[PDB]
């Protein structure tokens, strides 16, 4: 029992991580097979950052100006090219701790752990959501670009995420590993501000079904409301709208538990219209919003 | 910018992990060098389990009972001794794998990542606390058990915790890796309760200068107040009594800030008597106290 916000063993990742230096900015790489990924931004001087033309800035660049260290051990830099808004760097070493992987562009609501990592070693792991607005909220100083947020699936780690940016309201902005920008955001010092920060409410469902196989029920109660009546009251107070397609994914949550996932729904609206009375579920005094079910069924069940 | 609650990388805790099988229990075992240590109640029957006699129930186990599997490579057992509630398994092989590494018994407040683990296979790391009654609050289903707490400096893993049940009221109990428990709890299944669950105050004082540190900054108040005011307020609200210790601890944060530590003490007071009234501090409703001042200023500087 108990349910915590967990990430997924961090050591395939680990082994992945290296330092990138361009002239005299150092930022993390992710060396899968023969190529370094990082920020296409590691070769801008902080004066470049407020207007760069990166392909331009490149032409000025070697494959011996990338300076390429997996721990104390130089890596030979054969080639490089821009892909959107990353850099690959062919080495001439494959990296021998490569692991099974993919490359996905997650949704909006999908949950994945970052590895927060400086001059190419890690610092920690923690898991967060791809917000509505395509923010995540992370923990990231500078030196932390090109830390990676990933999932695993056994033993293939699907790599979903890249850090490049803060926004100046302290939210962080990434690309997957094609080097395309979750959301609008742009690799560029200027004025970039964030839509509407609204709650996953098919994550918030999926953690108060957590909740009541864990024992937490107080918030259970004699109500049961539609999708459309529910989604009035989830406009109201910024959650998104949940689909039949969230429906169907809650239920193997309400076959175990055995609640209707309309009757949860009406619990959660009794919750946003009452608030929680100084009550707690799981130890949060909000509603998480950063569990998918499929993180629920994984937690509540073991998998390895 | 950013706070979050981190894990340590797991990954040289997850080389050390192993599936440990008597008879009919298979739980986690932790490979350090040329032993395997585990919970002693691996040699137990659920039956047993409600009064074990651990000695004699030793007596009609050999080291060819003690089944241990790295991966998916056996390991030949040559000896096996019990301290405390753990066992020691001596295989015929070092584990390859071995990080430099202490094993501490650390005191209530103090945080450490969990390496969740079944059949010696990792599923996923969080940070909790050893509470201040000696129960922690995991994430921990059945074959969990041999899991393991640490926490890392550079390249040195301290192990501090290995989990070895759940009480009824779903905490969880557990050892030091010379096997002697955490508070009063013994590996039986019997009425065991745990007593106050009281609130880490330097912990939560930490976290509101992290609060500081990161922009969020609405609960400073106008106020100070003293080490006695402030502990009568504590005792009122299941706080733990601060200490000028506590105090000294909190010396770089208050130094970083320029807010006094009495004077964030006269903040603390204020939110305990008053409320957040529906505000959050770095996106919690309630005042969280599983962040070491260590685990702040490592965080907030980025060590790795
Ligand atoms: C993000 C990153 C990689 C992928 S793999 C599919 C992308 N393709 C395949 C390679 O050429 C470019 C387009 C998906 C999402
Ligand atoms: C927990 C686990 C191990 C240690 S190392 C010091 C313990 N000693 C040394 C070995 O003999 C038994 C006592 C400390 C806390």
């Amino acid at each position: 029992s108990g349910f915590r916000k967990m990430a997924f063993p961090s050591g395939k990742v680990e082994g992945c991580m290296v330092q990138v230096t361009c002239g005299t900015t150092t930022l993390n790489g992710l060396w899968l097979d023969d190529v370094v990924y990082c920020p296409r931004h590691v070769i801008c001087t902080s004066e470049d950052m407020l207007n760069p033309n990166y392909e331009d800035l490149l032409i000025r660049k070697s494959n011996h100006n990338f300076l390429v260290q997996a721990g104390n051990v130089q890596l030979r830099v054969i080639g490089h090219s821009m892909q959107n808004c990353v850099l690959k760097l062919k080495v001439d070493t494959a990296n021998p701790k490569t692991p099974k992987y993919k490359f996905v562009r997650i949704q909006p609501g999908q949950t994945f752990s970052v590895l927060a990592c400086y001059n190419g070693s890690p610092s920690g792991v923690y898991q967060c959501a791809m917000r509505p607005n395509f923010t995540i909220k992370g923990s990231f100083l500078n030196g932390s670009c090109g830390s990676v947020g990933f999932n695993i699936d056994y033993d293939c780690v699907s790599f979903c995420y890249m850090h490049h940016m803060e926004l100046p309201t302290g939210v962080h902005a990434g690309t997957d590993l094609e080097g395309n920008f979750y959301g609008p955001f742009v690799d560029r010092q200027t004025a970039q501000a964030a839509g509407t920060d609204t709650t996953i409410t098919v994550n918030v469902l999926a953690w108060l079904y957590a909740a009541v196989i864990n024992g937490d029920r107080w918030f259970l109660n004699r109500f049961t409301t539609t999708l459309n009546d529910f989604n009035l009251v989830a406009m109201k107070y910024n959650y998104e709208p949940l689909t039949q397609d969230h429906v169907d994914i809650l239920g193997p949550l309400s076959a175990q538990t055995g609640i209707a996932v309309l009757d949860m729904c009406a619990s959660l609206k009794e919750l946003l219209q009452n608030g929680m009375n100084g009550r707690t579920i799981l130890g949060s005094a909000l509603l998480e919003d950063e569990f998918t079910p499929f993180d629920v069924v994984r937690q509540c069940s073991g998998v390895t």
